[PDB]
C-alpha cells in the first residue's frame, strides 16, 4: 500500500560515487576528528542504512521509487520481522551508550533503530514505525513483535489496554500526513543546538526531514554526508563521505577505540542510561 502518482517522489536512480580507497581513509578518519571535537553529535538516517539488512531503500539503483518509474518491483531479501539491524545500526546504539551520540533522527519506518535497542527518548521516528501502533485517545504507543498491517494512521483492528479501549492505529504517515510533533520538535532541537550533524544513508529530498541537518549549521555547526549518491544539500556539507555506510562506520568505530556491540534480537529500550566508560580523546590541533 504505497502510491505511484499525486506523489512527488524527486530524484530517483541517480548514479553512485565511490570514493577510491585512499580518499575514504582520509575522510573517515577526519570524521572521527569531527566526532572527537564534537560537544552535541545527532545522527540523521534514512533507508541507506537498511540496504545490507535486505530492505531496498526509495532512490537508489534498485529503490522502490527508482524501480517503479522504470516498471520494476523492488525486492526484498527479508520480511520486516526478519531483518537484523546492520553494523551501522549497532554502531549508532554503541555510540548512544558511551555519550558521544546526544540524538538519533530517522525517516525510516523499517523498525531496525527500535530492535536494535537503541533508546526510544532519543531517538526521533519522523515517518513512523512498522512495529509501533499508537492509541487514538490517550496517544500510548505499543511496540509490536510483527509488523502492524495497516498503513496511512488506520485503525489496526486491537484496543488499548491502559487500565481505555481506544481505538489502535499505525505510525505510518501518508503523503499528506503531518510529521508527529512530539519527534519532529525533539529532532529540531537536537539538530539547532547540535555542533555536528552526520547523515546516513538519506539523499535529503524530503522536507522538513532532509533539512533538519542544514539547522546545525546556523551557529556554526558541522554536517557530514555519508552516501552513495549525491543530496540535496551536498553543497552545505563539510564533509561527503561516498561508501557503504557499514565500512565507514566500522572503520569510525575502529578510529574511536568503540567495538560494534553484538544485536541480542528484538529487544526495546525506552529510555537512556547514564553514559558507559569510553576511550580517552586524541590530542588534535
Ligand atoms: N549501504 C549504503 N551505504 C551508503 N549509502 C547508501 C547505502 N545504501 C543506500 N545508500 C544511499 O541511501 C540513500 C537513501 O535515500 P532514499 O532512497 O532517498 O531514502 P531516504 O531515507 O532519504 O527517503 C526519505 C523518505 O522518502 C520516502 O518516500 C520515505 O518516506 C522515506 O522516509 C540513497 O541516496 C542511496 O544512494
Ligand atoms: O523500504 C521500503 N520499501 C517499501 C515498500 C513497500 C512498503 C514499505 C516499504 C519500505 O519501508
Ligand atoms: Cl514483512
Ligand atoms: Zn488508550
Amino acid at each position: 500500500g504505497i502510491d505511484p502518482f499525486t506523489a512527488d517522489k524527486g530524484k530517483c536512480g541517480l548514479p553512485e560515487i565511490f570514493d577510491p580507497p585512499e580518499e575514504l581513509e582520509r575522510k573517515v578518519w577526519e570524521l572521527a576528528r569531527l566526532v572527537w571535537q564534537s560537544s552535541s553529535v545527532v545522527f540523521h538516517t534514512g533507508a541507506g542504512i537498511s540496504t545490507a539488512s535486505g530492505i531496498p531503500d526509495f532512490r537508489g539503483p534498485h529503490g522502490v521509487w527508482t524501480m517503479e518509474e522504470r516498471g520494476l518491483a523492488p525486492k526484498f531479501d527479508t520480511t520486516f520481522e526478519s531483518a537484523r539491524p546492520t553494523q551501522t545500526h549497532m554502531a549508532l546504539v554503541q555510540l548512544e551508550r558511551v555519550g558521544l551520540l546526544r540524538f538519533l533522527v530517522s525517516q525510516n519506518v523499517d523498525g531496525l533503530h527500535v530492535r536494535s535497542g537503541f533508546p526510544r527518548d532519543k531517538l526521533a521516528e519522523l515517518h513512523g514505525n512498522m512495529f509501533v501502533e499508537e492509541c487514538a485517545k490517550c496517544k500510548t504507543q505499543y511496540v509490536r513483535d510483527t509488523v502492524v498491517g495497516t498503513m496511512g494512521l488506520k485503525a489496526t483492528g486491537r484496543l488499548c489496554t491502559v487500565a481505555c479501549r481506544g481505538e489502535l492505529r499505525d505510525t505510518i504517515l501518508d503523503w499528506e500526513d503531518s510529521l508527529p510533533d512530539r519527534d519532529l520538535a525533539l529532532a529540531d532541537e537536537a539538530s539547532r543546538n547540535a555542533d555536528l550533524s552526520i547523515t546516513l544513508g538519506t539523499s535529503l529530498q524530503i522536507r522538513p526531514s532532509g533539512n533538519l541537518p542544514l539547522a546545525t549549521k546556523r551557529r556554526g555547526g558541522r554536517l557530514v554526508i555519508v552516501n552513495l549518491q549525491p543530496t540535496k544539500h551536498d553543497r552545505h556539507a563539510d564533509l561527503r563521505i561516498h561508501g557503504y555506510v557499514d565500512e565507514v562506520m566500522t572503520r569510525l568505530m575502529k578510529h574511536l577505540g568503540l567495538e560494534i556491540p553484538a544485536w541480542d534480537g528484538p529487544r526495546v529500550l525506552e529510555r537512556a542510561l547514564p553514559p558507559l566508560p569510553r576511550p580517552p580523546t586524541p590530542k588534535l590541533e
